[PDB]
Protein backbone atom coordinates (compact mmCIF):
# COMPACT_ATOMS: atom_id res chain seq x y z
CA UNK A 1 0.00 0.00 0.00
CA UNK A 2 1.15 3.44 -0.94
CA UNK A 3 2.41 5.63 2.11
CA UNK A 4 3.42 9.40 3.01
CA UNK A 5 6.38 11.09 1.56
CA UNK A 6 8.58 10.06 4.04
CA UNK A 7 7.81 6.28 3.80
CA UNK A 8 7.88 6.52 -0.02
CA UNK A 9 11.28 7.60 0.21
CA UNK A 10 13.07 5.05 2.47
CA UNK A 11 11.00 2.42 -0.04
CA UNK A 12 13.17 4.03 -3.09
CA UNK A 13 15.95 3.93 -1.76
CA UNK A 14 16.08 0.64 -0.41
CA UNK A 15 14.94 -1.19 -3.67
CA UNK A 16 17.71 1.18 -5.70
CA UNK A 17 20.41 0.49 -3.22
CA UNK A 18 19.52 -3.35 -3.91
CA UNK A 19 18.89 -3.26 -7.71
CA UNK A 20 22.48 -1.39 -7.65
CA UNK A 21 24.00 -4.39 -6.69
CA UNK A 22 24.78 -2.87 -3.39
CA UNK A 23 25.44 -6.03 -1.68
CA UNK A 24 27.05 -7.48 -4.35
CA UNK A 25 29.62 -4.41 -4.18
CA UNK A 26 29.83 -5.06 -0.32
CA UNK A 27 30.83 -8.97 -1.16
CA UNK A 28 33.81 -6.83 -2.96
CA UNK A 29 35.81 -4.87 -0.62
CA UNK A 30 39.47 -5.75 -0.75
CA UNK A 31 40.77 -5.87 2.80
CA UNK A 32 43.76 -8.23 1.81
CA UNK A 33 44.93 -5.14 -0.72
CA UNK A 34 45.07 -3.63 2.46
CA UNK A 35 46.38 -14.55 6.13
CA UNK A 36 42.65 -14.20 3.66
CA UNK A 37 39.75 -12.74 4.49
CA UNK A 38 36.47 -13.37 2.64
CA UNK A 39 33.28 -11.32 3.05
CA UNK A 40 29.79 -12.77 2.87
CA UNK A 41 26.13 -12.62 4.05
CA UNK A 42 25.73 -8.85 3.22
CA UNK A 43 22.48 -7.55 4.05
CA UNK A 44 21.31 -3.63 4.15
CA UNK A 45 18.66 -2.55 7.18
CA UNK A 46 15.72 -0.81 7.66
CA UNK A 47 16.96 3.31 6.63
CA UNK A 48 16.46 5.71 9.06
CA UNK A 49 15.00 9.62 8.20
CA UNK A 50 15.11 12.60 10.29
CA UNK A 51 14.38 16.45 9.53
CA UNK A 52 15.71 19.40 11.13
CA UNK A 53 13.36 20.99 13.64
CA UNK A 54 13.21 24.18 10.96
CA UNK A 55 12.43 21.96 8.63
CA UNK A 56 14.63 22.78 6.21
CA UNK A 57 17.07 20.25 5.80
CA UNK A 58 16.92 16.16 5.50
CA UNK A 59 19.39 13.36 6.95
CA UNK A 60 19.66 9.90 6.39
CA UNK A 61 20.91 7.34 8.06
CA UNK A 62 22.01 3.84 6.07
CA UNK A 63 22.56 0.79 8.00
CA UNK A 64 24.21 -2.10 6.84
CA UNK A 65 25.47 -5.22 8.16
CA UNK A 66 28.11 -7.94 7.30
CA UNK A 67 29.88 -10.86 8.13
CA UNK A 68 33.60 -11.65 7.03
CA UNK A 69 35.63 -14.87 7.81
CA UNK A 70 39.39 -15.03 8.14
CA UNK A 71 41.27 -18.32 7.66
CA UNK A 72 44.50 -18.02 9.77
CA UNK A 73 46.80 -20.46 10.91
CA UNK A 74 46.23 -19.99 14.83
CA UNK A 75 44.51 -22.46 16.87
CA UNK A 76 41.51 -21.55 18.27
CA UNK A 77 41.34 -19.45 15.22
CA UNK A 78 41.87 -21.86 12.33
CA UNK A 79 38.67 -20.42 10.94
CA UNK A 80 36.43 -18.26 11.89
CA UNK A 81 33.46 -15.35 11.44
CA UNK A 82 33.00 -12.03 12.81
CA UNK A 83 29.56 -9.53 12.13
CA UNK A 84 30.29 -6.17 12.00
CA UNK A 85 27.47 -3.20 12.04
CA UNK A 86 27.98 -0.41 10.05
CA UNK A 87 26.21 3.13 9.71
CA UNK A 88 25.97 6.12 7.31
CA UNK A 89 24.10 9.44 7.74
CA UNK A 90 24.09 11.61 5.05
CA UNK A 91 22.33 15.29 4.13
CA UNK A 92 19.93 15.23 1.12
CA UNK A 93 20.20 18.52 -1.54
CA UNK A 94 18.08 19.31 -3.49
CA UNK A 95 19.84 21.13 -7.21
CA UNK A 96 18.17 22.61 -10.04
CA UNK A 97 19.95 20.78 -13.18
CA UNK A 98 20.36 20.85 -17.07
CA UNK A 99 17.24 21.97 -18.13
CA UNK A 100 15.98 22.94 -14.66
CA UNK A 101 14.75 19.76 -13.32
CA UNK A 102 16.19 19.84 -9.64
CA UNK A 103 17.44 16.40 -8.91
CA UNK A 104 18.23 14.82 -5.32
CA UNK A 105 22.11 14.67 -4.26
CA UNK A 106 24.41 13.86 -1.41
CA UNK A 107 25.82 16.39 0.37
CA UNK A 108 28.07 15.57 3.46
CA UNK A 109 28.40 11.29 3.17
CA UNK A 110 30.79 10.59 5.79
CA UNK A 111 30.53 7.37 7.66
CA UNK A 112 28.88 7.32 11.26
CA UNK A 113 30.96 8.58 13.83
CA UNK A 114 30.78 6.28 16.58
CA UNK A 115 28.78 3.06 15.21
CA UNK A 116 30.99 0.00 14.62
CA UNK A 117 29.87 -2.93 16.14
CA UNK A 118 31.89 -6.53 15.99
CA UNK A 119 31.23 -9.81 17.95
CA UNK A 120 32.00 -13.41 17.04
CA UNK A 121 29.79 -16.07 15.34
CA UNK A 122 28.82 -19.61 15.63
CA UNK A 123 29.60 -19.13 19.67
CA UNK A 124 33.21 -19.13 19.50
CA UNK A 125 35.12 -17.66 23.05
CA UNK A 126 37.33 -14.27 22.47
CA UNK A 127 39.58 -15.20 25.36
CA UNK A 128 41.51 -18.20 23.58
CA UNK A 129 42.69 -15.29 21.17
CA UNK A 130 41.40 -12.32 22.74
CA UNK A 131 44.41 -10.90 22.22
CA UNK A 132 44.58 -11.85 18.50
CA UNK A 133 41.00 -9.91 18.05
CA UNK A 134 42.89 -7.00 19.47
CA UNK A 135 44.67 -6.44 16.17
CA UNK A 136 41.72 -7.24 13.84
CA UNK A 137 39.76 -4.89 15.47
CA UNK A 138 42.14 -2.19 15.81
CA UNK A 139 42.49 -1.87 11.94
CA UNK A 140 39.18 -2.32 10.92
CA UNK A 141 38.13 0.71 12.59
CA UNK A 142 40.57 2.83 10.86
CA UNK A 143 40.10 1.05 7.72
CA UNK A 144 36.61 0.01 7.05
CA UNK A 145 34.96 3.53 6.93
CA UNK A 146 37.09 4.99 5.05
CA UNK A 147 36.70 1.68 2.23
CA UNK A 148 32.91 1.53 2.92
CA UNK A 149 31.82 5.32 2.27
CA UNK A 150 34.13 5.37 -0.36
CA UNK A 151 32.04 2.56 -2.25
CA UNK A 152 28.53 3.21 -1.15
CA UNK A 153 28.09 6.93 -1.47
CA UNK A 154 28.60 6.80 -4.98
CA UNK A 155 25.91 4.31 -5.26
CA UNK A 156 23.40 6.52 -3.17
CA UNK A 157 24.26 9.36 -5.43
CA UNK A 158 23.39 7.57 -8.47
CA UNK A 159 20.04 6.02 -7.45
CA UNK A 160 18.77 9.64 -5.91
CA UNK A 161 19.34 10.65 -9.34
CA UNK A 162 16.88 8.22 -10.12
CA UNK A 163 14.17 8.84 -8.12
CA UNK A 164 10.74 9.68 -8.84
CA UNK A 165 10.18 13.03 -10.47
CA UNK A 166 7.23 13.87 -8.51
CA UNK A 167 8.92 12.27 -5.04
CA UNK A 168 11.31 14.74 -5.77
CA UNK A 169 9.28 17.86 -5.77
CA UNK A 170 7.22 17.25 -3.23
CA UNK A 171 9.87 16.66 -1.00
CA UNK A 172 11.74 19.46 -1.66
CA UNK A 173 8.12 21.69 -1.75
CA UNK A 174 8.06 20.38 2.01
CA UNK A 175 11.64 21.20 2.66
CA UNK A 176 11.67 24.63 1.51
CA UNK A 177 8.61 25.87 3.22
CA UNK A 178 10.06 23.56 6.33
CA UNK A 179 7.36 21.09 6.82
CA UNK A 180 8.02 18.23 8.85
CA UNK A 181 6.72 14.79 7.00
CA UNK A 182 9.21 12.60 9.16
CA UNK A 183 7.76 10.59 12.08
CA UNK B 1 5.87 18.34 -23.08
CA UNK B 2 2.03 17.26 -22.43
CA UNK B 3 0.13 15.13 -20.07
CA UNK B 4 -1.97 12.87 -20.55
CA UNK B 5 -4.59 11.05 -17.55
CA UNK B 6 -3.95 7.35 -18.70
CA UNK B 7 -2.12 4.46 -17.35
CA UNK B 8 6.40 1.51 -6.65
CA UNK B 9 6.48 4.70 -5.01
CA UNK B 10 6.01 8.34 -5.70
CA UNK B 11 4.47 11.29 -5.27
CA UNK B 12 1.58 12.47 -2.87
CA UNK B 13 -0.78 13.01 -5.46
CA UNK B 14 -0.17 9.12 -7.52
CA UNK B 15 -0.23 7.69 -4.43
CA UNK B 16 -3.51 8.72 -3.61
CA UNK B 17 -5.13 7.81 -6.68
CA UNK B 18 -3.13 4.20 -6.50
CA UNK B 19 -4.44 4.15 -2.77
CA UNK B 20 -8.24 4.97 -4.31
CA UNK B 21 -7.87 2.64 -7.16
CA UNK B 22 -6.99 -0.59 -5.37
CA UNK B 23 -9.39 0.56 -2.29
CA UNK B 24 -12.53 0.91 -4.69
CA UNK B 25 -11.69 -2.60 -6.72
CA UNK B 26 -11.30 -4.11 -3.27
CA UNK B 27 -14.46 -2.33 -2.27
CA UNK B 28 -15.64 -4.12 -4.26
CA UNK B 29 -16.66 -1.31 -6.80
CA UNK B 30 -16.48 -3.14 -10.12
CA UNK B 31 -18.79 -5.86 -8.32
CA UNK B 32 -21.62 -3.10 -6.85
CA UNK B 33 -21.90 -1.60 -10.81
CA UNK B 34 -22.64 -5.20 -12.44
CA UNK B 35 -25.51 -5.45 -9.61
CA UNK B 36 -27.43 -2.11 -10.13
CA UNK B 37 -31.31 -2.24 -9.60
CA UNK B 38 -32.35 -0.98 -12.48
CA UNK B 39 -35.09 -3.53 -12.67
CA UNK B 40 -36.57 -1.51 -10.12
CA UNK B 41 -36.43 1.63 -12.22
CA UNK B 42 -39.77 -0.51 -13.91
CA UNK B 43 -41.41 -2.06 -11.06
CA UNK B 44 -55.77 -4.14 -13.40
CA UNK B 45 -54.78 -1.36 -16.14
CA UNK B 46 -53.21 1.10 -13.34
CA UNK B 47 -51.00 -1.68 -12.11
CA UNK B 48 -49.42 -2.40 -14.96
CA UNK B 49 -48.28 1.04 -16.48
CA UNK B 50 -45.69 2.30 -15.09
CA UNK B 51 -45.04 6.09 -16.37
CA UNK B 52 -43.05 6.97 -19.23
CA UNK B 53 -43.44 3.88 -21.69
CA UNK B 54 -40.92 1.91 -21.50
CA UNK B 55 -43.18 -0.97 -20.07
CA UNK B 56 -42.30 -3.22 -22.98
CA UNK B 57 -38.29 -4.19 -21.37
CA UNK B 58 -38.90 -7.59 -20.28
CA UNK B 59 -35.20 -7.30 -18.67
CA UNK B 60 -32.19 -4.70 -18.05
CA UNK B 61 -28.51 -6.72 -17.16
CA UNK B 62 -25.91 -5.03 -16.03
CA UNK B 63 -22.24 -6.40 -17.54
CA UNK B 64 -19.02 -5.60 -18.23
CA UNK B 65 -18.45 -2.62 -15.68
CA UNK B 66 -14.98 -1.35 -15.45
CA UNK B 67 -12.87 1.09 -13.97
CA UNK B 68 -10.84 3.90 -15.51
CA UNK B 69 -7.96 5.75 -14.91
CA UNK B 70 -9.34 8.32 -11.78
CA UNK B 71 -8.04 12.08 -12.39
CA UNK B 72 -6.81 14.53 -9.60
CA UNK B 73 -7.20 18.30 -9.99
CA UNK B 74 -5.76 21.43 -7.52
CA UNK B 75 -7.60 24.07 -6.67
CA UNK B 76 -5.15 26.88 -8.56
CA UNK B 77 -4.81 28.39 -4.90
CA UNK B 78 -3.62 25.01 -3.41
CA UNK B 79 -6.11 24.83 -1.01
CA UNK B 80 -9.07 22.59 -2.19
CA UNK B 81 -8.58 18.50 -3.66
CA UNK B 82 -11.18 17.21 -6.22
CA UNK B 83 -11.16 13.60 -7.84
CA UNK B 84 -13.01 12.35 -10.70
CA UNK B 85 -14.11 8.75 -10.97
CA UNK B 86 -14.35 7.73 -14.21
CA UNK B 87 -17.25 4.73 -14.07
CA UNK B 88 -18.09 2.47 -17.48
CA UNK B 89 -20.95 0.10 -17.80
CA UNK B 90 -22.72 -2.19 -20.72
CA UNK B 91 -26.30 -2.69 -20.26
CA UNK B 92 -28.55 -5.48 -22.21
CA UNK B 93 -32.21 -4.67 -22.51
CA UNK B 94 -34.81 -7.58 -23.28
CA UNK B 95 -38.13 -7.09 -25.27
CA UNK B 96 -40.76 -9.32 -26.56
CA UNK B 97 -40.75 -8.21 -29.92
CA UNK B 98 -39.61 -10.15 -32.97
CA UNK B 99 -37.35 -9.45 -33.75
CA UNK B 100 -35.27 -7.03 -31.22
CA UNK B 101 -35.02 -9.41 -28.31
CA UNK B 102 -31.41 -7.54 -27.65
CA UNK B 103 -30.71 -4.02 -26.95
CA UNK B 104 -26.88 -3.32 -26.16
CA UNK B 105 -26.02 -0.04 -24.40
CA UNK B 106 -22.72 1.44 -23.51
CA UNK B 107 -22.86 4.07 -21.07
CA UNK B 108 -20.15 5.74 -19.46
CA UNK B 109 -20.08 8.32 -16.48
CA UNK B 110 -17.67 10.46 -13.82
CA UNK B 111 -18.07 11.15 -10.60
CA UNK B 112 -16.36 14.22 -9.61
CA UNK B 113 -15.92 14.80 -5.42
CA UNK B 114 -14.49 17.15 -3.46
CA UNK B 115 -11.53 15.73 -0.60
CA UNK B 116 -11.76 18.14 2.38
CA UNK B 117 -9.34 18.32 4.87
CA UNK B 118 -11.20 18.99 8.16
CA UNK B 119 -10.72 18.50 11.80
CA UNK B 120 -13.30 16.81 14.63
CA UNK B 121 -13.79 17.19 18.24
CA UNK B 122 -10.52 15.42 19.10
CA UNK B 123 -8.56 18.34 16.75
CA UNK B 124 -7.46 15.71 14.88
CA UNK B 125 -7.50 16.06 11.57
CA UNK B 126 -8.92 13.79 8.97
CA UNK B 127 -8.70 13.40 4.76
CA UNK B 128 -13.32 13.49 4.24
CA UNK B 129 -15.55 13.49 1.52
CA UNK B 130 -17.19 16.65 0.26
CA UNK B 131 -19.88 16.87 -2.66
CA UNK B 132 -19.94 13.93 -4.16
CA UNK B 133 -22.21 14.74 -7.02
CA UNK B 134 -22.29 12.94 -10.55
CA UNK B 135 -20.04 15.23 -13.44
CA UNK B 136 -22.53 17.15 -15.56
CA UNK B 137 -21.74 16.82 -18.89
CA UNK B 138 -20.35 13.21 -18.52
CA UNK B 139 -22.97 10.65 -18.89
CA UNK B 140 -22.13 9.19 -22.84
CA UNK B 141 -24.61 6.72 -23.77
CA UNK B 142 -23.89 4.59 -27.00
CA UNK B 143 -26.01 2.43 -28.85
CA UNK B 144 -23.39 -0.48 -29.97
CA UNK B 145 -25.30 -2.91 -32.01
CA UNK B 146 -36.38 -1.00 -36.23
CA UNK B 147 -38.96 0.68 -34.02
CA UNK B 148 -36.34 1.15 -31.08
CA UNK B 149 -35.34 4.65 -31.76
CA UNK B 150 -38.99 5.28 -29.93
CA UNK B 151 -37.96 2.81 -26.79
CA UNK B 152 -33.97 3.75 -27.44
CA UNK B 153 -35.31 7.59 -26.35
CA UNK B 154 -37.39 6.69 -23.55
CA UNK B 155 -34.70 4.05 -22.24
CA UNK B 156 -31.61 6.91 -22.51
CA UNK B 157 -34.04 9.25 -20.53
CA UNK B 158 -34.62 7.40 -17.25
CA UNK B 159 -30.90 5.95 -17.64
CA UNK B 160 -30.06 9.95 -17.88
CA UNK B 161 -31.82 10.39 -14.79
CA UNK B 162 -31.62 7.71 -12.71
CA UNK B 163 -27.96 6.01 -13.11
CA UNK B 164 -26.25 9.04 -11.72
CA UNK B 165 -28.42 9.41 -8.56
CA UNK B 166 -28.25 5.70 -8.43
CA UNK B 167 -24.18 5.24 -8.89
CA UNK B 168 -23.45 8.26 -7.10
CA UNK B 169 -25.41 6.78 -4.07
CA UNK B 170 -23.25 3.92 -3.66
CA UNK B 171 -20.30 4.68 -4.77
CA UNK B 172 -20.11 7.95 -2.62
CA UNK B 173 -20.09 6.04 0.43
CA UNK B 174 -17.33 3.86 -0.76
CA UNK B 175 -14.76 6.50 -1.49
CA UNK B 176 -15.26 7.96 1.74
CA UNK B 177 -14.39 4.88 3.82
CA UNK B 178 -11.48 4.51 1.95
CA UNK B 179 -10.43 7.94 2.59
CA UNK B 180 -10.92 7.47 6.26
CA UNK B 181 -8.93 4.21 6.00
CA UNK B 182 -6.09 5.72 4.13
CA UNK B 183 -2.43 5.74 5.50
CA UNK B 184 -1.76 8.00 7.92
CA UNK B 185 1.50 9.70 6.66
CA UNK B 186 -0.26 9.68 3.37
CA UNK B 187 -3.31 11.65 5.09
CA UNK B 188 -1.23 14.09 6.83
CA UNK B 189 1.20 15.04 4.13
CA UNK B 190 -1.31 15.59 1.72
CA UNK B 191 -3.28 17.70 4.12
CA UNK B 192 0.03 20.32 5.15
CA UNK B 193 -0.14 20.83 1.06
CA UNK B 194 -3.60 22.01 1.32
CA UNK B 195 -3.09 24.52 4.47
CA UNK B 196 -0.34 26.13 2.78
CA UNK B 197 -1.39 25.92 -1.26
CA UNK B 198 0.83 24.03 -2.37
CA UNK B 199 0.72 22.15 -5.92
CA UNK B 200 1.06 18.73 -5.46
CA UNK B 201 -0.91 17.56 -8.76
CA UNK B 202 0.58 17.71 -12.12
CA UNK B 203 -1.47 19.55 -14.56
Amino acid sequence: SPTGLAGSLTNALSNGLLSGGLLGIMENLPLLDIIDIKVTDPQLLELGLVQSPDGHRLYVTIPLGIKLQVNTPLVGASLLRLAVKMDITAEILAVRDKQERIHLVLGDCTHSPGSLQISLLDGLGPLPIQGLLDSLTGILNKVLPELVQGNVCPLVNEVLRGLDITLVHDIVNMLIHGLQFVI
